[PDB]
């Protein structure tokens, strides 16, 4: 066929059971991520793509920057509570791979303070239970998967994107063969 399992894609041999739709992993430590976000906006395209009545979803992982990568996962789902991920992605990742100017939990909350989240709402947040239980979120979703690696999407907890199969000479055509390819399983 045209998409083959295999392919462009794999499908997961123990699928999961009431995953969200779209399902997509990333860190801020990750190199192809920061390509992924700010020169391709994988994200974006897939979204626009997307059939409707079908929701987008994007994770932190644990697994890099030791414990800098754990409080960057506490402050994803800061970022994910107080609705602000649009404002915060961009300054996050170029604190932490362009500038390097992040190194400790205080650096991110800078971030946030610059993007004009106020402190007292940022260190709420930061401690609150529904951050907590939002952080159980963004780890149960990656061990649901046997996640090792990031960039990751997964389609409807049963296919996972094989982007190591797209022809890569051209930015934009290999965007909208993911793009497409998610949409395609998507209607599967």
């Amino acid at each position: 066929a045209q998409y083959e399992d295999g392919k462009q894609y794999t499908t997961l041999e123990k699928p999961v059971a009431g995953a969200p739709q779209v399902l997509e992993f990333f860190s801020f430590f990750c190199p192809h991520c920061y390509q992924f976000e700010e020169v391709l906006h994988i994200s974006d395209n897939v979204k626009k793509k997307l059939p409707e009545g079908v929701k987008m979803t994007k994770y932190h992982v644990n697994f890099m920057g030791g414990d800098l990568g754990k409080d960057l996962t506490q402050a994803w789902a800061v970022a994910m509570a107080l609705g602000v991920e649009d404002k915060v992605t961009v300054p996050l990742f170029e604190g932490v791979q362009k500038t390097q100017t992040i190194r400790s939990a205080s650096d991110i909350r800078d971030v946030f303070i610059n993007a004009g989240i106020k402190g007292e709402e940022y260190d709420a947040a930061w401690n609150s239970f529904v951050v907590k239980s939002l952080v159980a979120q963004q780890e149960k979703a990656a061990a649901d998967v046997q996640l090792r690696g990031v960039p990751a999407m997964f389609v409807n907890g049963k296919y996972q994107l094989n982007p190591q199969g797209m022809d890569t000479s051209n930015m934009d055509v290999f965007v909208q063969q993911y793009a497409d390819t998610v949409k395609y399983l998507s209607e599967k």
